[PDB]
DNA sequence: GCATTAATGCATCCGCGGCCGCCCTGGAGAATCCCGGTGCCGAGGCCGCTCAATTGGTCGTAGACAGCTCTAGCACCGCTTAAACGCAC
């Protein structure tokens, strides 16, 4: 199983810790920057995706 | 034949009157909202693939922990001008 599974966190974890290191960032990364980051993601993207939705049906669209 | 004097054709200067345009009220017509109504098409649930996230071990390595060093920020003191404020035209 996967860390974000037992983390509860929809975002991959092991996605963006692998696009870090292959990111040209840091040689040193810490197990904290991957999940720190699938949550802000994950959040924002959930405000995001609510307001939209939001626009959406105040528009008679289901889209 | 010439002046002349009353009859006559207008002379041009007002008197009068035919001559309008603006607000307020009378509804009239175009535009909008909105879902039925049906045709269209793509969002996505399902099927099959595949590749890298996870696991464990190896191994070396950077940073918290003091630990120490020294250093300028600050609170304080008092002089010297020095602009800011209120006013007034």
């Amino acid at each position: 199983q996967s860390r974000s599974a037992k983390a509860g966190l929809t975002f991959p974890v092991g996605r963006v810790h692998r696009l870090l290191r292959r990111g040209n960032y840091a040689q040193r990364i810490g197990s904290g920057a991957p999940v720190y980051l699938t949550a802000v993601l994950e959040y924002l993207a959930a405000e995001i995706l609510e307001l939209a939705g939001n626009a959406a049906r105040d528009n008679k669209k289901t889209r």
